[PDB]
């Protein structure tokens, strides 16, 4: 009697199905993988990169089903889209672990579709957690593990040995293009919270503490007179900002995020980063030697803004997010000489509605081109006045 | 351990074997014999994907489509008509066309086996037997180390070492070897398969020494 | 409106129609059938001039002239004789050869006709059946979009869609298919004429499974 993975993943695998895509911006074809997060509605998360500029998206199960799936939502700064099956038949979902409980060491297994050979399965373990830096703008807190990683692996699974998914596979540290040990996946907890948003309003809106700042390391640590050696370190608090109001100043050390210790500032930015606006937080801090702690809630922020050719799929030059709360989409801002600007498209206007059906927010309106409809007819509002912008 | 995808010649993280399944019977055949004796179904066809599926009003989203069967093939005589979809082998699901063919492309002729398929969502079940294949031919450098341009495989059970096909401005022919030639025996040695031939050549003779048989005759061909 | 005479690209006065005869005749077949079974009195001749009704010590200078009449034709079994002048068919006096032509070719075959003929100033009349011709086949790119090197048509009376002729290092010949060949259904569905197999089409499926015969055997075809 012999110990195995196999029973866990008879129940997983087919959790975990494999998407190929066709794109244009010129042809290009593309592979990846995704994972079920629920079986009903049949939502589907993947690499935000996998599905960038794509046309057409086809998802295929483990047991050789093949559905088409249409774009839900998608988050370039963390790299995250969701998208969705359709006419989604006799799925099974993944339950999500909490990645918070991830400790170096623990045990890890990888699922995907590397080089398009079919669902592979792969083993290693947490080598660290929260590594960042691969793209300094992007939210990044990775969980990072020596399982074998490879071109096709991403948006696929990453889980624990209790077939949770604790991680989604993003990407390697690859020289030559190929695997030496070192992967990295996105955090459960970051999933759970970017794509309930993405489920319910087409985008994720973008909280903010209102605060400047830095790594804390050891030279800064001396500097400062502060004894921790990591930490987000405020440079500065914007007036009538949510921390402003909370009582946070500069000079001051955040080592703590609702409890939960924290590892660096771009670990913090990664986590409030995909919270909701709203939410009901509290800080630890560090000032003069003392510990602090802080209520806050977080407030709307100025990342909002989404291009228009990611959802018009070559449409440039246009920025734009909802607007309150399923008030339509707003136009944030408009370039000059662009496809936007030449069906007439303005900054400030916003989209009531399309081809007679009422539009509330991004998903709404996703919903409508997924018809594809020769002809789109937006019902927009410039001012005081309801206007109609043609298309095709 | 057989194989290894690597885009630069070093290992990262996906290798393939040939399951110990196959290697049971695949070498138990070249220690009596010295080749395997191939057997076939005598069918056509091509992965089941989800698409032909859809086509063909098929449940199943993998398996063996029987795009043809052969006349006088084992499968035909059995009752296996084109647009069947196999499912089972032996019990053992099907995983696709391609494993199907490296089953039964590795059991001997004359294995008693039994099919699982699928016709207007009925599920069958059939006896088959194995048969002789066209596969069987290996080339003459493959024994000579060195003698191109010659195919040959054993001859019935033990009756010697037939020559399938000769191509013309080649090593061998220039020895005088013709398709048809049936070796008896090498340097007063008897030779009932290519184990036993592989054998006489293992002594490494300066001059080597065939006894074959064209026709009704016997002759002899010699080398160096 | 099918035409007109034109030097410059631009209408000067000259233009052409086909008959409404001949387009109730053509179309009402390919409601049917998918396209027309063309008949034949299987006739040779030209168009009768008045230089050439001199040689021929004839009176009109109009008609069809019977070069000759095929063996086994139904021209043949009628009485038709060669060095005849064709005058009418059917009562309607006739233009020319090529009209003539035009008419029995847009009729179906199985049709009950009757001509006038000329011969030694003599008027005949004869009764006549068109019969099968050799004209019927089509090219296989006309009905998938891209698929040239096989010609095919209508067989017997709905009994599938059987392939003329092929042509080698084409398209067609690359999936498999081969002259002689049958096509009885296509995805499940039943194929009885070439209208019934474009409706499958129409559909657009993926991958399209052809169910066809050779000889004895049934096979398919995978498409895509």
């Amino acid at each position: 009697q012999m110990p195995s993975l196999a029973p866990m993943l008879e129940k997983v695998m087919p959790s975990v199905v494999s998407i190929n895509v066709e794109g244009s911006t010129q042809k290009f074809m593309a592979l990846g993988s995704g994972v079920i997060i629920d079986a009903d509605k049949g939502y589907v998360v993947t690499n935000n990169h996998v599905v960038d500029n794509a046309t057409v998206i086809k998802v295929q199960l483990s047991d050789g089903r093949k559905f088409d799936a249409k774009m839900v939502g998608k988050d370039p700064r963390s790299d995250i889209a969701l998208i969705q099956i359709q006419n989604p038949k006799n799925l099974t979902a993944i339950k999500m672990a909490d990645s918070d409980a991830l400790r170096v060491g623990d045990y890890t297994v990888a699922i995907g579709n590397p080089f398009g050979l079919g669902e592979t399965v792969t083993s290693g373990i947490v080598s660290a957690l929260g590594r960042s830096g691969l793209n300094a703008e992007n939210y990044e807190n990775f969980i990072q593990t020596d399982a074998a990683i490879n071109r096709g692996n991403a948006g696929g699974a990453l889980v624990n040995l209790n077939g949770e998914l604790i991680g989604i596979n993003t990407a390697i540290l690859a020289p030559d293009g190929g695997n030496i040990g070192i992967g990295f996946a996105i955090p459960s907890n970051m999933v759970k919270n970017l794509t309930s948003q993405m489920v319910e309003y087409g985008q994720v809106k973008r909280g903010e503490l209102g605060i400047m700042g830095t790594e804390l390391n050891s030279e800064l640590a001396k500097a400062m007179k502060v004894d921790a050696q990591r930490g987000a370190f405020v440079s500065q608090v914007l007036p009538n900002s949510s921390a402003a109001k909370a009582g946070i100043k500069a000079g001051d050390v955040i080592t703590s995020l609702n409890g939960k210790p924290i590892s660096s500032f771009a670990a913090l930015r990664a986590q409030v980063g995909t919270m909701p606006v709203g939410s009901k937080l509290t800080l630890g801090l560090l000032r003069d030697g003392k510990q602090v702690n802080v209520n806050l809630e977080l407030q709307q922020s100025s990342q909002n803004q989404v291009d228009s050719s990611s959802i018009f799929n070559g449409i440039e030059g246009a920025e734009m997010s909802n607007k309150g709360k399923d008030q339509g989409v707003v136009v944030n801002n408009v370039k000059t000489g662009t496809p936007a600007a030449q069906i007439g498209l303005k900054k400030g206007d916003v989209i009531i509605g399309a081809n007679q059906q009422a539009v509330k927010n991004i998903a709404e309106l996703r919903k409508v081109l997924d018809s594809k409809p020769s002809v789109l007819a937006l019902n927009i509002q410039r001012g005081d006045s309801t206007i109609y912008l043609l298309m095709q």
